[PDB]
């Protein structure tokens, strides 16, 4: 495999986006990995709706802005049989009836892959896939108030997960006496948090903050 991979030079990463006061991050991560896999379907990068996501699949088992599983999401796009634009369907940062609409659909899957709980298959996905749907453990100050380097965590878990986003690639900061590796990882919590939206987590460090628990992507 390579030793570094970034899909967004690639052309298939949207920009970072902003979930806001709602906990809709599965929406984004998926979207995330959906955009990816359609672009390489069509050659075409389209923006997806979260809030389609977030008002629609619950019954596939999401709870809006109370959280939900990536899983779940392509669930919904496939029993859907579609999934809207970002344009046509806005994002609100906000929960609301279903409002779908099959005229502006612009992404199927047909289904989804969940990839082996070990870094070293998270990183054979990302490196032939493209961007990856993981779940981190989030849910602490130092990642609240990251802004750049590696991130590593001491009180990180494993196996309790919080928070669903979007592995984009992978690499290496090399010292003299260590070879520093990184998941590289799009948040969306705008792009004023982080690496301009970005965050590097360590990698082969013990799945470190469980990014390789939780790991899918969709099938198109
Ligand atoms: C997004 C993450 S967040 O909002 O940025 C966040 C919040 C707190 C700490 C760290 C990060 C959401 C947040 C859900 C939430 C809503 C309201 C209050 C607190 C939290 N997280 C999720 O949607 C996660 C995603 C996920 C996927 C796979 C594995 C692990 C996590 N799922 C989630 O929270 N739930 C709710 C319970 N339900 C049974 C399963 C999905
Ligand atoms: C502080 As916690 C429950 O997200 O590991
Ligand atoms: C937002 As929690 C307490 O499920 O890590
Ligand atoms: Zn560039
Ligand atoms: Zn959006
Ligand atoms: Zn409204
Ligand atoms: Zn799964
Ligand atoms: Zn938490
Ligand atoms: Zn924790
Ligand atoms: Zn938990």
């Amino acid at each position: 495999a390579p030793r570094s991979v970034d899909w967004r030079e690639k052309g298939y990463v949207t920009p970072v986006k902003n979930q806001g006061q709602c906990g809709s991050c599965w929406a984004f991560s998926a979207t995330g990995a959906l955009e990816g896999q359609m672009f390489r379907k069509t050659g075409r990068l389209i923006s997806l709706s979260e809030q389609n996501l977030v008002d629609c699949s619950g019954p596939q088992g999401n709870e809006g802005c109370n959280g939900g599983l990536m899983d779940y999401a392509f669930q919904y796009v496939q029993d859907n049989g579609g999934l809207d634009s970002e344009e046509s369907y806005p994002y609100e940062a906000t929960e609301e009836s279903c409002k779908y609409n099959p005229k502006y659909s612009v992404a199927n899957d047909t289904g989804f892959v969940d990839i082996p709980k070990q870094e070293k298959a998270l990183m054979k996905a990302v490196a032939t896939v493209g961007p990856i749907s993981v779940a981190i453990d989030a849910g602490h100050e130092s990642f609240l108030f990251y802004k750049e380097g590696i991130y590593f965590e001491p009180d990180c878990s494993s196996e309790d997960m919080d928070h669903g986003v979007l592995v984009v690639g992978y690499g290496f900061e090399s010292t003299e006496s260590d070879n520093n590796k990184y998941w590289l990882v799009k948040n969306s919590w705008g792009e004023e948090w982080g690496m301009g939206g970005y965050v590097k987590m360590a990698k082969d460090r013990r799945n470190h903050c469980g990014i390789a628990s939780a790991a899918s992507y969709p099938t198109v």
